[PDB]
């Protein structure tokens, strides 16, 4: 299509060329809120449907969390022809995030590192803001296109796991499946809440909390982890989740490490790096999760996604639905249909039913 060619050529590089990353970050978060978006021309196949996690959703290319921190863009986003939408990360209390810039393109790597540190309007402002599009949302959520919210801790914060127990609580309700993550390289000690008996205390205690939830307002838990575990915290992993019933994990967050090869000049800010160098080391830990977790815990792949391919790469390795960030800042919003579209012809070409007959393939074969 002429319109996915002129996003990737002409109008994200003029962007680039205008603004700086956060910026056009900014810009977009409030086009979208405001519904200011292209074509949605691209009726979604019944190929693409999947049944995961309590739910349907009527495609498996989701928005990673981060594009919409503070929950101000979610049905800008389903305008843009995501199946579904994780917004946050939330902290409880207000806060700033490190200082600017903090976010930095790699265009020749197609990669962007970034160090927000948790930047969020914290659990009430969001709250409120949810509150107000509820019934429009259980309405979306029964079409097929559910919410997803993202739990962080606040910087200055003592009690980790009393953080995650508070958005539980306060977002829990208006969630259909919440996000423990516990893999931000940019809050200082957070990657290390990923070691047992630690891990085993803080999903305990959230595992909890939601189960005191009333039974309409009760959200599937997730796990999100880093793509930078040691053989040891990815077994560890695994044994925990399936001891304590998590619903599933969301893999992987950004890395901390520099792949070799890496051309842009700000390769060597500090943050996590997203995209495509990030691409195929996520793929690979989906893979491993599945086969520790024996293909029981439903997995939401997320790293460097941008093509049809990619996605199915990830559904293959045993993903149950997959998510983009990065990619929507090089191709914008044409890449969501162009995943959709291209996803949709190579599962007819590999002979599958729909995307639910793909999911974890590779360890069959
Ligand atoms: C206004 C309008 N009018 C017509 Cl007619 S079509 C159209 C349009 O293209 N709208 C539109 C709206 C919102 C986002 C968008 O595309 C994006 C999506 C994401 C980003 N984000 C970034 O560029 C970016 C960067 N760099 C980041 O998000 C940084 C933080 C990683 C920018 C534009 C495009
Ligand atoms: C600017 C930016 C902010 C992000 N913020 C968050 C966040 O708040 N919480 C989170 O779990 N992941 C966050 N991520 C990670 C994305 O959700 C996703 O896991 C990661 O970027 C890999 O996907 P991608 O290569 O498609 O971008 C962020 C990524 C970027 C680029
Ligand atoms: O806010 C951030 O810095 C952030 C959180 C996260 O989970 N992942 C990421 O890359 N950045």
């Amino acid at each position: 299509t002429g319109d996915e060619r002129f996003y990737a050529e002409h109008l994200m590089p003029t962007l680039q060329g205008l603004l700086d990353p956060e910026s056009a970050h900014r810009l977009a978060v409030r086009f979208t809120s405001l519904g200011l978006l292209p074509r949605a021309r691209f009726q979604d196949s019944d190929m693409l449907e999947v049944r995961v996690l309590g739910h349907k959703f009527r495609n498996p290319v989701g928005i990673a969390a981060g594009f919409d921190k503070h929950g101000e863009a979610v049905d800008g986003l389903y305008k843009m022809g995501f199946g579904f939408v994780e917004i946050g990360s939330v902290t409880p209390k207000p806060q700033e995030g490190n200082p600017r810039p903090r976010v930095f393109r790699l265009p020749e790597d197609q990669a962007v590192i970034n160090r927000y540190g948790f930047n969020s309007h914290g659990l009430s402002v969001v709250e409120h803001r949810l509150r107000a599009r509820q019934q429009k949302q259980a309405k979306l959520t029964e079409d097929g296109l559910p919410l997803g919210v993202n739990l962080g801790k606040n910087k200055t914060s003592v009690d980790a796991a009393e953080d995650y127990a508070e958005g539980v609580r306060v977002l829990g309700p208006l969630a259909d499946y919440l996000v423990v993550n516990v893999s931000s390289p940019n809050t200082a000690g957070l990657r290390s809440l990923q070691g047992k008996a630690e891990l085993r205390r803080l999903l305990t205690k959230v595992l909890q909390e939601r189960d005191g939830l009333r039974r309409v307002h009760r959200p599937a838990v997730l796990v999100k982890i880093a793509p930078d575990l040691t053989s040891q915290d990815k077994e560890d992993i695994a044994s925990v989740v399936k001891e304590l019933g998590i619903d599933g994990l969301i893999v992987t967050n950004t890395t901390v490490s520099r792949p070799a090869g890496l051309q842009g000049a700000l390769r060597s800010e500090t943050g996590g790096l997203s995209g495509k160098p990030l691409r195929d080391l996520s793929t690979q830990t989906i893979r491993e999760m599945y086969a520790l977790t024996q293909g029981r815990v439903p997995i939401i792949g997320v790293g460097g996604v941008s093509s049809g391919q990619d996605a199915l790469e990830k559904i293959r390795a045993g993903a149950s639905l997959v998510q983009l960030y990065t990619a929507l800042t090089f191709w914008g919003p044409p890449v969501v249909g162009k995943v959709k579209r291209e996803l949709e012809a190579l599962l007819k070409e590999q002979g599958f039913g729909g995307v639910t007959d793909a999911i974890g393939a590779d360890h069959r074969r």
